[PDB]
């Protein structure tokens, strides 16, 4: 039987860290001067605390636990988290938090359809191609500007109907780096409610652009317009646990009734494709979270890794400014999270990456978090050689 | 739009406790639990575990992402706990999972895959989630007879009859050992004859592995999968390290694809890191880190199989004890199965209507269908199981 399986087309970002003087700009990890991707002060503090603390190790909850739920909700949605009306159901990971969030919806909707940025997130339509999900795409990206088409967005989500699915980006937008502004969301807020589509909200990076609570703004101001939306949050970057496997969907209802539906439809999903969410990595989470010097000092690390990628974009901005006199590469500062799309054309990359030893995503992609001092020169010689 | 979205039914286990700890009563009991418990009610770690959970403290690095489809160090480690000398890498593929439920999930999502007209044979009874993730996936689902309410034992005669009716690409799915809920094996001559009837029909067998080492040893309980493994060519496994590792919330199995020919395995491995990626991407590390750690870690290894088989002696003696006080008090031997199930389930074979005055009078509870958990017993609390049993006529 096995033998019928068709092959199956490989991951990008995975395969190029197949391919991989060799400069690491591919997958999405933070990494330190030292080309290292650490694990944070509190959370190794966590990990020796869980240690005396565990007694056991039986099955506990179907939907993650309660200090987790609760925790995650107020860093997420701060005081605009209303339990009564809020469903929360641990995952593995975003990634798994996506995908439940897909199967949540597509059950309270056969017909669904997703609306997704142009560019957004490879992974994403993989999952929705193989659920069998009708996939549309707004205009996002500005080729020419390097910032958000923001006429052409508005444009196209005007289309949306009743049932349909907006996927957008908290913040730190993958792969672009192009984030709207707060005046940007409340327009779209207007449009969703105009529209009656369903948004699905990816938070990924919450804490790499502006700040923790920065970053959380847009998705406050959706969920506070927005009687009913779906946050698919991740825990492996801005905490740096990303082989623990942890992250949540949280699904913002109406009223108590149809909040208690869709909590009970959260957990069967997840009992019904692994039983329970992994436990390790959630624990970690909330007791960061619940103790206020772990916390403290969690909070003061990631603005340290907030702080010095921007110093990063800067002085590469800088770089290649003074490597041209043109201060074309500009947006490269503009742009906020960990990536950001260079432009540079599918035949330019390739130059690149086989000449130069930079490896970055074929669309132009560049970790930031992968370059130093030593290197940023050398990216930026190494762009302007490869011209246009 | 979720206001759509149908009432699903609770988990079960919560209304299970919901009455329990309503119950009054100073001297009620419970064997519902689906969990080892030892002496003193505890659910411990193992001390090995808790041994590799330092070392990884004090080792690991870093947390970036890692295998797609699992480390290396846990496939291999984990292949050779269940196929021991009969590993053969150049066709095994092998899959870390989300528990031994991401494994069965895992499976069928594989199968399915290979042939969308896929049916699936389960034993009857079997574990409830085999049914409610078939039912949710709208796999066909068919069963074939296995317990045998008279005897407690396996209606062998009726399993074969039923599995003959399996087609090719058929999936038969068998608990490797210590069958959840009844506690009824299969002797490996058993095993010997299902293999033939396999081979015969062309159905591609599905083992659930998730109590190795409960029964009567981790070899012995990986003979008949063994078995199977060496005369059929196409072998799906979902193993647990839940139960035999006592880190169940962890999360930590794997699905073993046992292919033809390295080509195939080449299609298999491919199709499985597809279905992670498509699912959750990574799967879980900390579990199974742990795994491969007393796996690889000689003196580890040694301290985790030795605290496995006290508490397989262990549990086996309280089978052993309550057999005995069961003969004394029915002047028969009748109850004499409960000496020769193996695993920690039991099914006594009493009515749900008897199950019910059972709780009532004695304050006994467990599952509806009579299955109680052998490490809920003790020496005072046999003495009572054995009495309430005799008294409601079972
Ligand atoms: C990281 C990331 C996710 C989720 O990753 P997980 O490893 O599954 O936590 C989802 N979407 C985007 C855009 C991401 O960058
Ligand atoms: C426990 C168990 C499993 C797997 O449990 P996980 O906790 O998901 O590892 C599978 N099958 C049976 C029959 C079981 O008892
Ligand atoms: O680098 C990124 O795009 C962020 C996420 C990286 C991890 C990831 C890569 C491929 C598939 C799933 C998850
Ligand atoms: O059936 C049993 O009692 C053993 C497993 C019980 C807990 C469990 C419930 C759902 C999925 C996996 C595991």
């Amino acid at each position: 039987m096995l033998g019928n399986l068709k092959p199956q087309a490989p991951d990008k970002i995975l395969a190029l860290m197949g391919e991989f003087g060799k400069i690491d700009l591919g997958v999405g990890v933070y990494k330190d001067a030292t080309g290292h991707t650490p694990i944070m002060r509190a959370v190794h503090a966590a990990e020796q605390r869980m240690l005396e603390t565990e007694t056991t190790k039986t099955y506990a909850g179907l939907s993650g636990e309660p200090e987790f739920q609760k925790a995650m909700g107020e860093l997420i949605l701060g005081d605009g988290l209303k339990s009564e009306t809020t469903a929360t159901l641990a995952t593995v990971g975003g990634t798994g938090a996506l995908r439940q969030a897909l199967e949540l919806a597509r059950m309270a909707n056969p017909d669904l359809r997703v609306f997704v940025s142009d560019p957004t997130w490879p992974n994403h339509v993989s999952i929705m191609n193989f659920m069998g999900l009708p996939v549309q795409t707004y205009r996002y990206f500005d080729a020419e500007t390097r910032g958000v088409d923001f006429e052409g967005m508005k444009a196209d989500l005007a289309a949306a109907k009743k049932g349909d699915m907006v996927l957008l980006h908290g913040c730190c937008h993958n792969p672009t780096g192009a984030n709207l502004t707060l005046d940007q969301w409340a327009e779209i807020a207007s449009i969703l409610e105009k529209t009656g589509a369903l948004p699905l909200i990816d938070l990924a990076y919450q804490g790499f652009g502006d700040g923790l609570e920065e970053d959380a703004a847009g998705t406050r101001l959706i969920a506070s317009r927005i009687p009913e939306v779906l946050i698919a949050a991740s825990c492996s970057k801005n905490f740096g646990i990303y082989r623990e496997r942890t992250g949540c969907l949280l699904a913002l209802c109406a009223d108590a009734a149809t909040r208690e539906l869709a909590q009970g439809a959260m957990a069967f999903l997840n009992r019904q494709t692994y039983s329970f969410p992994p436990f390790h990595g959630a624990k970690i989470v909330s007791t960061v979270l619940t103790t206020p010097e772990l916390r403290a000092d969690w909070m003061a690390e990631l603005e340290a890794v907030r702080s010095g990628m921007l110093r990063l974009r800067e002085q590469l901005a800088g770089e290649l400014r003074d490597l041209s006199g043109s201060d074309r590469f500009g947006f490269v500062a503009e742009h906020r999270g960990m990536f950001s799309r260079l432009g540079a054309t599918p035949e330019q990359v390739k130059r690149i990456k086989e000449e130069f030893g930079i490896y970055m995503v074929g669309d132009s992609r560049i970790n930031i978090a992968g370059l130093n001092d030593n290197t940023i020169p050398i990216l930026a010689r190494a762009i302007i050689e490869v011209g246009v």
